[PDB]
This record gives structure tokens, sequence and C-alpha cells, in this order.
């Protein structure tokens, strides 16, 4: 029993984190096989309208200092792919895990290994918000920290950290260096779009609550998908789709509560609040657990 | 910016987790140097009044199957210390970190690496509640999972998981096998004592909120320690001590808000609620961050 914001074990990623210095700028990089991936804004000084092709043309391999733990790695090549810098090094990472690069959809969750000067600091879970930001915990020097999922023993990297927006939320790229969202890696007026709540995740979390013995919010009613989405839109919730309903199938089956039955509970909670009760220790509706996250944690899968 | 329930990177612990089988009972063990530590109830069948000295007298080394990843470890000795079984094995763990065993005080936090069949599943943060339980996330097979902190590169183990209580909370021991709280490792009528909120942690978390730009709960008032503890007791909060005030010193200094000034904020929040506002994304007062946790995460320390 119990339900917690659970990250994946981070050891496989910790062995990949290095420090990348270029001039006076230091940040983190990801060392897989003989390549080190890091944000390209490492080659910047100050930055309002940087021309990165020019900035990189003016660099040489010896302008890049890469340290893995205590050993310095020799850079033997450098190139840029979108907003990521790729530094070829002379030695392949002996700790390289089985891995893949993936570009996730909004509403999906991942583990973040926050790092400073190439040294892991902590691990936490978060979600790609519908507005393509993440509500992380990042200080100066955290750029290059990665987000990931782990299936079987394969690490799927899905996020590298680049920037903190003025509202305190965070922007980054997939590991091919494509930003999530409309953002660009320069100092300009940038702001996240309006955000919405991830409906399918809230429902998943209600199922986890039921699985853990919180039932007070259940009712006998049912709603139509169309009637529910009318209420969703009113409270700034993402529309619920038949894909979402099918994804919730196994949780619906394990609890015996039909998805559209749970939607009637969610409607009431949106309309009437919680009246001083809590769900899974929260006074607010939680939306950073996917259906997969719930099944994993209430079923016990390992990696 | 940002504030998240952050666990320590778990790699150093992942390399220590093994599976320990005795008959039909399988659980996790912790492999440090040439010893494997696990809950002694692994040698039980069913268990209401087990006599563990007798149960262990009847065992031999070959009744214990220890698997580390894919390799089976040869048990060459066995003994019991309090509620922990210690199995001497023929091979010292080559991945043993620098480590220590520590017995923590209630209100202190730690990272939990949940494991099944010796394989890490996830990592999360929690606190030793004042009633010596933890609100973890554990399923059958999780016994033997450990809780830990990491300072510099030294892993301080402070919890091994033994049991789930009927209320869904969790009971365990230090790594010397002494239970936290009044619990015993047998099937009987056991229930946690009444719990209280960790006042010093709530104040620490209010400081983190201020550090991250949430100020709406601040006021111009101040309170006496005595007057505050009168309100604390009313709302089932632990008394605040001068030790607690001194521990909050650095957060008080960094924000310029005196501790007793923050206590007046907390008093108002206890009396008047939040009136539909949130702090650090929470509608409830959070009490599982220590002052040290706040400083670490709002200052950027690594391990
Ligand atoms: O030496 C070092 N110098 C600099 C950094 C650094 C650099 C940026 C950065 C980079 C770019 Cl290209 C654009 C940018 O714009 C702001 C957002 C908006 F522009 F979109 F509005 C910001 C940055 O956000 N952080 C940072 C701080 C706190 C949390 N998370 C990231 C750090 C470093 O880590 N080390
Ligand atoms: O093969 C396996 N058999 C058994 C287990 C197992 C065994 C116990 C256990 C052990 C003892 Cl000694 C006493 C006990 O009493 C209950 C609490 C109270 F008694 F204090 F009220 C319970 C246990 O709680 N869990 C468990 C489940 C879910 C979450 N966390 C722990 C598992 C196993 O993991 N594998």
């Amino acid at each position: 029993s119990g339900f917690r914001k659970m990250a994946f074990p981070s050891g496989k990623v910790e062995g990949c984190m290095v420090q990348v210095t270029c001039g006076t700028t230091t940040l983190n990089g990801l060392w897989l096989d003989d390549v080190v991936y890091c944000p390209r804004h490492v080659i910047c000084t100050s930055m309002l309208n940087p021309n990165y092709e020019d900035l990189l043309i003016r660099k040489s391999n010896h302008n890049f200092l890469v340290q893995a733990g205590n050993v310095q790695l020799r850079v033997i090549g450098h190139s840029m792919q979108n907003c990521v810098l790729k530094l070829k090094v002379d030695t392949a990472n002996p700790k390289t895990p089985k891995y893949k690069f993936v570009r996730i959809q909004p509403g999906q969750t991942f583990s973040v290994l926050a790092c400073y000067n190439g040294s892991p600091s902590g691990v936490y879970q978060c979600a790609m918000r519908p507005n393509f930001t993440i509500k992380g915990s990042f200080l100066n020097g955290s750029c290059g920290s990665v987000g990931f999922n782990i299936d079987y023993d394969c690490v799927s990297f899905c996020y590298m950290h680049h920037m903190e927006l003025p509202t305190g939320v965070h922007a980054g790229t997939d590991l091919e260096g494509n930003f999530y969202g409309p953002f660009v890696d320069r100092q300009t007026a940038q702001a996240a779009g309006t955000d919405t709540t991830i409906t399918v995740n809230v429902l998943a979390w209600l199922y986890a609550a039921v699985i853990n013995g919180d039932r007070w919010f259940l009712n006998r009613f049912t709603t139509t998908l169309n009637d529910f989405n009318l209420v969703a839109m009113k409270y700034n919730y993402e529309p619920l789709t038949q894909d979402h309903v099918d994804i919730l199938g196994p949780l619906s089956a394990q609890t015996g509560i039909a998805v559209l039955d749970m939607c009637a509970s969610l409607k009431e909670l949106l309309q009437n609040g919680m009246n001083g009760r809590t769900i899974l220790g929260s006074a607010l509706l939680e939306d950073e657990f996917t259906p997969f996250d719930v099944v994993r944690q209430c079923s016990g899968v390992t990696f």
C-alpha cells in the first residue's frame, strides 16, 4: 500500500553524467559511447541573438574541457545538431547503458536527475505539461541534466534541460536537440503558453486512490464522454478521448469502476471541491501520474 | 527555481541490492563487503509467535539462496542481530560504497529504494513520522528495501523495510535490526500511535516557499515561542524548541525573516487556512522537508 511520486532508479544515468566547460561556462553533458551531448548554449558568452554556426566555427576541440569524475576526456571532434552540441571523445563510456532517444508527448512523465558540475544531486519525477514546459527544480549550472524513463534495462532519454523561464518553469529539448514547445535558446521575451490539466492522468490517480482504499469520492452516477468534456473545458482540463478511455481500461477492469463512472466522480470534484477531505494525501487533484505510472507502482514492476 | 520532493541518486545503493530466498519466502537483502543484511522474518513460514532463535537453529547455510543479478552467492555463515539476519557470503561486493549505519531521529528524511526480487523498482523520499512509521509505497516482496541518505560520497543507511501496518503505513528497523517504534516482527495486533505534524519541517518548507517567491502568507506580526507552542499543541503540531529555532537560523538569515516571524505566519495558516491559495503547489502544509533538505535543494549541493 501507499502511493508516492516515484522516480526510476538513477544509477544507469549517473554513470553517464560529465562536466563540459567552454571558457567560463560550465554545465553538464551526457556521455554515451564515445559522444558527449550537451546544450549548445555552452559555447556562448553574452547571447541576445547568438549565431551558433559562427560561434562554433570559431571553436576548436581544445576549447572544450570534458571531465568525467576525476579524469579529463579528450575531445576529438565537435558538431551541432539542432540545439545540442555533440562532442566526440577519445574514450567510449564503459558504463554506457542500453539506451534510446525518444521524443515524448505532453502528459507523459519522466525522471529527472538534477546535476551540477557533472555530479548528480537528486532525482525526482515530473510531467511534460501541455504547454511543453516542466515544473522542475533547477538552479544555475543544472543545464544538461537529463530526463529519462527506464523499461526493462533500457534507458529512454527524453529531455535535456536548457533554460528557466521567467515564471520559474523549465524548457528543454529531446536528445536530438529539438525544443519541446515554441522556445529558442537565446535571451529574448519568451513565455509559456497557457497550461491545462492532464485529464487522463487525474483519472489514473483517482484509480490509484481507489486501489489504495480512498472511495469517498465515488458515486452511483455515470456521464457521457460528451457531457464530461463539456465540464472539462469549463475547468481548463484537456478533452478526454476514446484513446484515453481505452488506455484507462486495465485500471477500470482491476477496480471494476467504468471509466465514464470515474468521470462522474471527477465532475463532482471539479464542481464541489473536496469539502475538506484529501485523496492520497493531497488536497488538490493530481495530474502528473500516467495510467502506466499507476499500474507500475500498484503492481510492482522492476527494472 | 522550483521545489520538488527530491531523493538522492540511488546508483550507489542499487549495486548493493540482492535477492534472499529461504524456502518459499523471497525478499531483498543488502550486500555490503562480504555480508548480506535482510529481515529475519525471511526464515518464517506461518509466524503468530515465532521463536526466531529456534527457527534459525534449524537452518543451515544451504537453506539460504542469495542471488545478485544473475550470479548466485554462496552463503558461508549466518547469524541474527536483533531483527536482522546477517548472511556471510564467499565474495565481497565489488560495488560496496563508502557507507555507515545510522539510527535517525523522528522528523528526519531519507530516500527509499523500493525493490522486488533484488531488483530496484523506484526511488522516493519520505520522513520518519513522530510515531515511528513511514508513509511509504510498498507491495508484497518489498521487505528488505532500504532507506538512506548520501553525504559527500558516503551512503548512510538508516532504514530497512519489514512490515506494513493495517492502516497502510510502514514499519522497519535500522540496519542493526532495531525497530523504529514499539513494533515487533510477528503477526499480532499492532497499530501505530497517534501521529503529529513535524513543526520545524513545516517552517523549513515555508522558507523554501519564500525562497521561491511565494510570500502571500507573510505578515508583519511576531509571536513568542511560548505563544506559538500553545497554538501548535492545539493543532496537533510538535512543540518547537530553541534547538529547532537555531537549526532554522541559516534559512532565516538568507530570507531575512526571523523564525518567530515565520511562526506568526504559520499560526495564521493554522487558524485561517489558505483561503483557496497554494504554497509550492500544495493546498496543505508540507512537513516532510527538513531544514537541511531545503538548503540542499535551494543551494545546489551534489554527491
Ligand atoms: O555558466 C552558466 N551560464 C549560464 C547557465 C544558464 C543559462 C540559462 C539560459 C540559457 C539560454 Cl540560451 C536562455 C535563457 O533564457 C531564459 C529563459 C527565456 F529566455 F526563455 F525566457 C537562459 C539558464 O536558464 N540557466 C538556468 C538557471 C536556473 C535554472 N535553470 C536554468 C542557466 C548555466 O547553467 N551556467
Ligand atoms: O514471501 C513473502 N512473505 C511475506 C512478505 C511480507 C511480510 C510482511 C509481514 C511480516 C511480519 Cl514479521 C509481520 C507482519 O505483520 C503485519 C503488520 C503488523 F503485524 F504489525 F500489524 C507483516 C509484510 O508486511 N509484507 C509487506 C506487504 C506489503 C507492504 N510491505 C510489506 C510482506 C514478503 O515480502 N514476502
